[PDB]
């Protein structure tokens, strides 16, 4: 059958190995060779076939193997994966990364519920084995030959650590198990023990990717024309201007295209050109490019473009005015949802799918919203809060999601009475607030 490349996205608490994870699979090399032909490419790292064959040479005594996929691509950055709203996926399958030194976290309860409200099919990697009191190393190894090397005490202590984060998983509502103990793929949340350091369990890692995607998630690989994309970040390049980042999922794109995507005050209606990186910053030009991997389009009137944007082609059928309209769904259906007149917080985020679940969090959580806005904080966007100043000085603050604030923003808040918030975390923005609301109420007299 005629597939594309799985797409897969990593996530999880801070500091539990994330990054390091992803440099480990990505690293060339692996026990007894190296893997050839792992490319960067824009937002994501791409791995030929032949290269998960040498990654996943050491399970093959353990499993069957299945190579029916061109290969495989990672998104290099670990919610920014999550940046469309609810109703669609960009990413095939994620990566729940939980430190088995500290168990469940905070960060790993909303990653949860983020991927339980989109219905995200995903794998956890219990990282840092390698943490394990007495844990002898064997590099790149599969996790099974590793365990099974170990002496009993530092296999008792996995299973104390296992069985009771196996149990923080249930309390969120989680069915969990070993990935190769898991009597039910599609039902239950398979567990992949392994090392960031070490290398070991990344192996079965990507067998488990190639698994579940090929044997259970086939149709989502069916390459098709139809063109998927959606808009990964908005950056601005020298010679070029303002570009914006796509994940390209099916279809194709050529340069001369004619597209729609949703910007910041409104829509936005041809690509100059379709950019992969240079390995040897240089860009490579493509007269087109297929689907699937992460390319950067340079076009005019880039400067609004709105990070979870889908990106639709103009053919020569298509009324634009319906297409514009049509991507712009998503996000005049979030400005319809807060009250405007009536008076609360302002609210910014760095992506549709983050603000989405921010005021759904928010009116979930009592808390009135007054405005909303995308990406980097400036001035402006601070003066929303003005109104708030004297009215009800409680509500004068900005709630801002995964967004830089402007050196030149921070300031003006302060000469005012606007209290800016900025969190990498929901419950964060949540218990800053919070306490600020009660910081308020012994200003008693």
């Amino acid at each position: 059958k005629d597939l594309r490349s799985p797409i897969c996205c990593i996530l999880g608490h801070v500091d539990t190995g994330k990054t390091k994870l992803l440099d480990k699979i990505r690293q060339t090399n692996v026990q007894g060779g190296e893997a050839g032909g792992i490319t960067q490419q824009i937002g994501a790292t791409y791995f030929p076939i032949d290269a998960i064959k040498a990654k996943t040479k050491v399970m093959a005594e353990y499993e069957k193997q299945t190579f029916d996929v061109p290969g495989l691509l990672v998104i290099d950055t670990p919610s920014f994966s999550n940046l469309r709203s609810r109703g669609s996926s960009l990413c095939n399958i994620a990566i729940l990364v939980i430190d088995i030194m500290h168990g469940l976290e905070q960060q790993t309860i909303e990653s949860i519920k983020l991927l339980r409200d989109r219905k995200a099919p995903f794998v956890v990697a219990l990282n840092k084995i390698d943490r394990l009191y007495d844990w002898k190393a064997i590099p790149n190894n599969s996790f099974r030959d590793s365990f099974a090397k170990q002496s009993r005490a530092v296999q008792e202590e996995f299973q104390s650590r296992y069985s009771k984060i196996q149990l923080e998983l249930a309390e969120q509502g989680l069915n969990s198990e070993l990935y190769f103990q898991n009597k039910n793929m599609s039902k239950y949340v398979s567990i992949v023990p392994t090392s960031a350091v070490t290398g070991e369990g990344v192996p079965d890692l990507l067998w488990l990717l190639l698994e579940l995607t090929q044997k259970r998630m086939s149709k989502q690989l069916m390459y098709l024309s139809h063109v998927e994309a959606t808009i990964l970040e908005v950056k601005v390049v020298e010679g070029f201007g303002t570009t914006i980042d796509v994940i390209l999922s099916n279809g194709y794109l050529r340069e001369g295209d004619r597209i729609v995507l949703c910007g910041m005050n409104g829509p936005i209606v041809n690509i100059r050109a379709l950019l992969t990186p240079q390995p040897l910053s240089e860009y490579v030009h493509h007269k087109e490019v297929k689907a699937a991997l992460g390319v950067k389009i340079a076009a005019n009137d880039l400067e609004k473009a709105v990070s979870g944007s889908r990106l639709l082609v103009v053919g020569p059928e298509d009324d634009e005015d319906e297409l514009m309209d049509d991507v712009m769904d998503d996000l005049t259906g979030l400005l319809d949802s807060v009250d405007t007149t009536g008076k609360g917080v302002v609210v910014q985020a760095s992506t549709l799918g983050s603000l989405e679940a921010l005021l759904d969090f928010l009116k979930d959580m009592k808390i009135p919203v007054m405005s909303i806005g995308l990406g980097p904080v400036y001035k402006r966007d601070v003066m929303k809060a003005s109104t708030m100043l004297e009215k009800a000085p409680e509500y004068a603050v900005m709630l801002c999601f995964d967004v830089k604030v402007d050196k030149e923003a921070e300031q003006y808040a302060e000469q005012e009475g606007i209290k800016i918030f900025n969190a990498d975390v929901i419950y964060h923005l949540f218990d800053s607030f919070t306490a600020y609301q009660e910081k308020l109420l012994e200003e008693r007299r």
